[PDB]
């Protein structure tokens, strides 16, 4: 049972309209909307969305095999070794939202200060004591982005569990010597870093080059999750305010994705005529170049919806009924919508080109969708005593100051951790916060395992956050 | 009363360091360290020290009066009008934190998200309504650093007056047009981002070319508090560790200060043989150069201490006993202290040169020093019960979505705020926090009034802080 | 009869290798090597080569066509209007080494200084007067890289000719407004900025990615010169030094062109074993990278010569018989070739990445090889007397100084020029260079039509230039 | 006798305006202008000066040495050794264009192509065989601005004897250690490249901090050549055209200089009314911040000639009668005079930031003023047998090749060399032109040792070019 699993689990019931079903269904835990900051629905005049992962929601473990599969034919393809083909997508070991150091080849797990959590080089954890050699402050500078790549999507999943393999492999292949920095073959040296950009390249060529979006689209039934309860809100959203979609895709895959998503025998309600998809929306906007989209942008350009192709040159009219956009900025949005950023919920996926840059660049309020978080929360429902146990070790270890503690607490922890995976939960390794979940509080707004939860709020839901208080205020 | 007094007469009074008093007064709030995050002072091998607004603390209003003086004087050499001579520093008006757009010239009150607080058009606070023809969403991008100056530090409160004096003069002199990014002298026009740096270029003259450092020395006791308990702390912390001093000012003006912060008849105790202040600390850095320091920094050099000139060359060799260090980076300290980051407490009362940059680069731990915050303090605990009587009314606010409440809301908090000054406190505007106290929570481990506070806990001593948790985490 | 006739007749003859009938062959001027600065043959230890243009030379106009017609296929492709289709490549046009203005859309040829010669939009020629409405100084900054671009190579010679007819074809079709900076599509607007990216853009398409060098692998006769000359001479330079091939294309290209200019049923001379070409080459590297192979250049790499793919990592090896490279850096060469830089001839077409840039950033001799000059050589001989008429009335209009001489001048020249082309010769239009020319004198030590023409110069042979003076120095 | 006395000695002399008297008066070398490139003078409209060096001849070696005392104070006062003030400026050293290498501290003479001409170590001049050491080809990367200096100016003449004393002085003092980079002092290591940095940081002081500027103007007649001629012409060309001044200096420094320069008991003739300085010039700017001046320039202001200082903010009005420009652009001067590029001949002595630039950038026409060159010419006539000498044995040696005459060679060379002095001719070293030479035929279009000798050419005046002709074209 994956996290996608459960989403379609929940994707497969209809909506029960009734006031009182409403209530009740989102007093369970996976129907919540989870609130970070206080948001009126009432001041929300504008609905936003992407698209991968937020509309689409590609299905596990069987899309990230088809990320790696394809990823690893096309490093074969350009000469490495060929028992890359031997290896196989286990979605048991990456977490999203590791750090990849290009310099030692490790994958590291870190909380908001850059604070080593897990480190595994390959797949060999390796323990606090030895880390030091590497990490002399148990620490690394995430800013130095020519050292460290965030594995931020869940379109890195694959590349994640892919560098560990790859790091494992040569680690073991006779063939290569190990060095501090990379692989040894003879006379040619392979740098983790350059090892790493093959990778990176790789997956980059596999989605804009490779067949990956072919093979989705000739099976989207096994790829991609459907719920006839996302008309339903959607119409809901333009009957209170406007609706759009600013994806980064293209047009003919978000034509072909879109068309899928509302492919049902009926409308929003089951009984209504069938719409397309592209009347649910007031303005279509694909090719955004997120997050250069939220900043200067780049030329609005208009799509040929016959053809697929743009048309030549600078799209100057205004927003007409039936138009696509393709590229611009956010502030086409606002202008053509008559929006203000906080008038806009933006419901996206990516917690740094959809989420942190709207908010910070320019005031919109953030809707944060976490596919895995369906089954993180279960795990996290069922393991309550494990965790209530570790904060219990926590106060207990605080009143000593006035031994066998301390290693009772790495290993309750270390089990909590497991049953989320190899590298443990999405939000967090023991009592200690991950840097994932420290962005998602600052800077997402409302979040869930998926947007349809909104459909569980009436329109004038006032979401409620604590206020925070400093110290000396309290 | 201002919050210098606060601190001057603490600092009149002898440590008392009877393990039962020490408990006692750090009860009381004003001499209390407050915990962002868990640090267990054993941990800690190295303190950390700038000077200005840490160890010597420069009296109020004199200081910002003098820096005001000397400024207005400058800018009447450089052929601004003589009016500005009739211009007074006041005190009252300017709160340290707020954000000057140079586009619009206003003086900005803002939080972590760039949501307007309080914007002030010279003296002339704007409403929300009226703030939305130039602000449309009440945001501003901070990261605009070319429209917007953060005015963060206590040598900023003078131009921060300045600027609101300057503008209103302009304003209402008839010699000049206002318009909307300046104003207009016949063929001359000024806008308010040239007007704006040339209050910043005449801010950093009279600091580094002209005689505010002067007049400063010869008159330390007007505008330096002297504490002899300073000494003691510091004797303590290289009992237990090794102490060392990185500020960006040069050893002739640290020579200056420090000298006259440690003249007293007696050494750390009364009755103990006086030692040179230089004695105190196991290295001494000198044009530290922050923030660059903690990154690539400067080149390293020495200081000839009997001329206060700096050796030429690039200084190689060890730490010596005596040597006195220029420029380097933080690398410096750690390779010459045999340190770690997450050893190293660094006190400092820059949020950004000092305990951003530290932690964010080095993985420090952090104490912050606020000098206002004696005063801060002192107007929260007098009213609490209006500070009480909003959360009140918001909570109720809340409930009634079962709007004379609103009115009622934004009138105890404009009372409120006015209590600190007419740009309010330094922490929020009401029940909305300010990016300033954003950023303590975020990047200061520690902080207080002052670093003299940590004389009154024990070298053992765990500071505690609440683990955060997730909304669905509770 | 074009320029790659005259090169394809002078390959076809045996090498009569006489030593009287050499020096007799090398009077007339179609064979001989001109010299702009001094050069010791015996000094060179190393001869260096370019490929495209320089060791295949592509037989015009047939190449050219090909490369347009791929490219408005292209073009058409992603949406420009079907009457592209009508367009046919004319050679009589474009002169290699205008500046395409993509702000006011306009070819340019221009002198050493930037001075307009000749300006020229679409196919309508601009006169004098009428060109200073877009540039009143009749002068353009040809560093402003962002609004010109310099068409230097051979490869832009289709796309000259293309920018051309687009801005004509635009200008004159009905369902388009032409305005100043280009053209009005009712909602869209076409700046000649975005048509020259898009321009710019196909043209690298249909070399990279499109069936341009399939298309020429498959009639190599059609389209590149061969010479059995051709390894004659190299041979005879590896007799006297080394020969080492730097080319920017890769080397399953290398392969297929190079294994047909030496595809003879013998090897140097006329009876001898047929060699392979790689055994005329003392090192081989492609994937060059040029300029940027003449400063910091990118990773070294090995070729895999069976598969025609790139080992995987750096190489660190020494040089071998056999081993190809791919990228490294001018450096490369020198270090495996222990060579200094005026130890190097580098022969090669690109006035700019060959040529300019190993002379500025290295310090090697050049050789200048220019493809069109047998043609460009002809014109000049059979019209000699236009031109030295021309040479007659500019001294007759400068003793003048003690009317209609200035409207005979601009007659002659005109009727000279057309002679080359409607674009004129590649070396001046009229009494005044070209920034071509200029560049040729001042980085080009030699330079010919075809570097075979070194085979007919001894291998002592000190080319002799004149010293230049001063004017105070004669 | 210095250059400065040969200028000086020609200014003393009346102008003689009779028609014969000038024609035969520019016959001798030293009253002529000499002509890179064709130049109508009808087509002139605006004639443009810089001061320092073309208006204000500052007089040799008086000046250089007041530079080079107050330099090697300013080093001694920040902790440079004593003996610096032992050391005394040498005219006969230094040869202005001189490149100095902050890696390994050498003075270079170079040509265009980067070829090394002389070498020397402090006083030391290092032979062909052993510069080959530290620079294999001869050459050096001109392009790399981080290792090499070019020392353009005649302000840069006394830190280029400077650098050669200070190399010289640490080599052969027993304190120090001579390292390769630099020298070593027990543990303080200074490289070349901060021994540079100081000076050119010591030279900007006494310019810009110092007293420089102050014992100039206390001593006009000492330091500075006046001639009772430059009214005259200025004059004559404010009758055919419009003349501006554009200095980087300050309008206090160019006030006392120029009303020195103007201060005769007459105005242009001898017995007119005197005129102010200001009167001969349409439009006069300071602080022109060349050769940013080019481009975008700086913000134009408006001078306050009362006080010295500048007016508050940006000007906007017209050009008017007295008023006097600060900053602006180059633009600012083509828009207020209503010129176009080619209309203006700009004098200046800068070879780069004046005379280069304005070329490149604008297509203005150029003066280049050579101070030294009153002495170069005289060398050159004296002793023009032995440069023929030198051509004879060049064309001898080149017959040669049907090996005492290279020895031979470089010793005439060496005695010619000599002549001008320690480091020979500003144009070149033997028959090897140098990179200052070059640049004054390829950027000067006229070039003089005083722009005086325009005097002596009437205004209708053609200055002729001999045509420039390739190769194959003659």
């Amino acid at each position: 049972t994956s996290w996608s699993d459960r989403l379609q689990n929940a994707a497969d019931m209809p909506a029960n309209m009734d006031k009182h079903a409403l209530k009740k269904y989102r007093r369970e835990a996976y129907h919540r909307v989870f609130v970070n900051r206080s948001l009126a629905m009432e001041k929300i005049k504008c609905f936003g969305f992407n698209m991968d992962y937020t509309l689409a929601v590609y299905k596990s473990p069987e899309y990230e095999s088809l990320g790696f599969e394809l990823t690893v034919e096309r490093l074969v393809s350009i000469g490495y070794p060929q028992e890359l083909l031997s290896f196989a997508y286990d979605s048991t070991f990456p977490t999203r939202g590791l750090v990849f150091d290009t310099l030692y080849g490790n994958l590291l797990k870190v909380d908001a200060y850059g604070n080593l959590l897990v480190c595994a080089h390959g797949f060999n954890f390796i323990r606090g004591p030895e880390t030091r050699e590497q990490y002399p402050n148990k620490f690394i500078q995430r800013d130095d982005t020519e050292r460290f790549y965030i594995l931020n999507t869940l379109f890195n999943l694959p590349e994640t569990y892919l560098l560990a393999c790859l790091v494992d492999f040569f680690t073991n292949c006779p063939r290569y010597t190990s060095c501090e920095t990379g692989f040894k073959d003879g006379d040619l040296f392979m740098s983790y870093r350059s090892m790493f950009q093959d990778v990176r390249d790789a997956v980059d060529w596999v989605h804009y080059k490779g067949s990956l979006k072919e093979k989705t689209v000739e099976n989207l039934e096994k790829y991609v999750v459907k719920d006839g309860k996302l008309p339903l809100l959607l119409s809901r959203m333009k009957e209170v305010g406007k609706v759009f979609l600013a994806t980064n895709s293209d047009y003919k895959y978000t034509d072909k994705i879109m068309t899928y998503l509302f492919d049902f025998p009926h409308g929003p309600k089951p009984g209504s005529s069938h719409r397309p998809w592209q009347s649910y929306f007031d303005l279509i906007l694909v090719d955004a170049r997120k997050p250069l989209f939220f900043g200067e942008g780049t030329v609005l350009r208009q799509v040929d919806t016959k053809t697929g192709k743009l048309k030549i040159g600078t799209y100057t009219g205004p927003l007409q009924h039936g138009i696509v956009y393709s590229g611009g900025s956010s502030d086409t949005i606002c202008d053509l919508l008559g929006a203000k950023g906080k008038d806009i919920l933006y419901i996206g996926d990516h917690i740094f080109g959809d989420i942190l840059k709207s908010k910070k660049r320019q005031g919109w309020r953030t809707f944060l969708v976490i596919p895995e978080f369906a089954q993180e929360l279960h795990v996290w429902t069922d393991k309550s005593s494990l965790f209530e146990e570790l904060q219990s070790l926590d106060i207990f270890l605080a009143e000593l100051y006035k031994s066998s503690i301390q290693r009772r607490i790495k290993k309750v922890t270390h089990d909590m951790d497991m049953c989320y995976g190899m590298m443990g939960s999405l939000f967090r390794s023991g009592s200690r916060q991950t840097l994932f979940a420290s962005q998602v509080m600052r800077y997402a707004d409302l979040y869930a395992a998926s947007f349809i939860n909104l459909l569980y709020y009436p329109f004038s839901y006032l979401f409620r956050a604590a206020h925070v208080l400093m110290p000396h205020e309290s």
